[PDB]
């Protein structure tokens, strides 16, 4: 159904390590759609893999995760479809917006906790890389999760820098799971909320700062100007312990989001 000559390059979105990202339309259909490559030399079984592994996407139906329209495969490159999210993502909204209010984040927090337990009990997948710029935000006021873990494969064949989200121990070693999500949103949620990467506490080489992650006590959230019901909440997503860690049930039901 998707394929590359019916396309029309039409601005540039925003790029990444690995991917770059249009906003194309799709003449056939006139819709808009935001289009990424990702460039990979790879061989015709795996080329095929990977988007056989990402026809997954169609049934990823929730107004928490970004949509999807097809994937394939052109030229060195290959393309995967999804809504055009005319906002941006929270990376962009923060820059331009200085620092974003706790009441907003409350609204994201919802999303965030509601696309992961959608992508758990549905389909069975960790996000594995949830943080600003993978929450994308649209003018009819929606909060939306995008690049998350649907392909093996694809996470494979891109194995191939300043800042981390990672958990401490999916930094440290293969023993994690999706309990590493909540540590990347506790991260993300003290970010923005802060207006700058929150490690360390308020320029730093990549041993110091995983080694800060890792051995250093966690972020927490400035105090005195934000409420008690927000520090609680981040403060149980960043538990270096994986077990102690709040789980995604308990933060559907924890005193912040309720207030939300
Ligand atoms: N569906 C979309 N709608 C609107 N904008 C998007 C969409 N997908 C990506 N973008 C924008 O384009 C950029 C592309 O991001 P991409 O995933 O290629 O790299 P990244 O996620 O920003 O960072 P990295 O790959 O380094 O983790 C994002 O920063 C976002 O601003
Ligand atoms: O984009 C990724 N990582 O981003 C790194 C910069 O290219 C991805 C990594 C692993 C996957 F399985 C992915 F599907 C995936 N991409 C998407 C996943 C879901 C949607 I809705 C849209 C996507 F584009
Ligand atoms: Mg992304």
């Amino acid at each position: 159904e998707l394929k590359d000559d019916d396309f029309e390059k039409i601005s540039e979105l925003g790029a990444g390590n690995g991917g770059v990202v249009f906003k194309v339309s799709h003449k056939p259909s006139g819709l808009v759609m935001a289009r990424k490559l990702i460039h990979l030399e790879i061989k015709p079984a795996i080329r095929n893999q990977i988007i056989r592994e990402l026809q997954v996407l169609h049934e990823c139906n929730s107004p928490y995760i970004v949509g999807f329209y097809g994937a394939f495969y052109s030229d060195g490159e290959i393309s995967i479809c999804m809504e055009h999210m005319d906002g941006g993502s929270l990376d962009q909204v923060l820059k331009k917006a200085g620092r974003i209010p706790e009441q907003i984040l409350g609204k994201v927090s919802i999303a965030v906790i509601k696309g992961l337990t959608y992508l758990r009990e549905k389909h069975k997948i960790m996000h594995r890389d949830v943080k600003p710029s993978n929450i994308l935000v649209n003018s009819r006021g929606e909060i939306k999760l995008c690049d998350f873990g649907v392909s093996g494969q694809l996470i494979d064949s891109m194995a191939n820098g300043t800042r981390s989200y990672m958990s401490p121990e999916r930094l440290q070693g293969t023993h994690y799971s999706v309990q590493s999500d909540i540590w990347s949103m506790g991260l993300s949620l003290v970010e923005m909320a802060v207006g700058r990467y929150p490690i360390p506490p308020p320029p730093m080489a990549i041993f110091e700062l995983l080694d800060y992650i890792v051995n250093e006590p966690p972020p927490k959230l400035p105090s005195g100007v934000f409420s008690l019901e927000f520090q609680d909440f981040v403060n149980k997503c960043l538990i270096k312990n994986p077990a102690e860690r709040a789980d995604l049930k308990q933060l559907m039901v924890h005193a912040f989001i309720k207030r939300s």
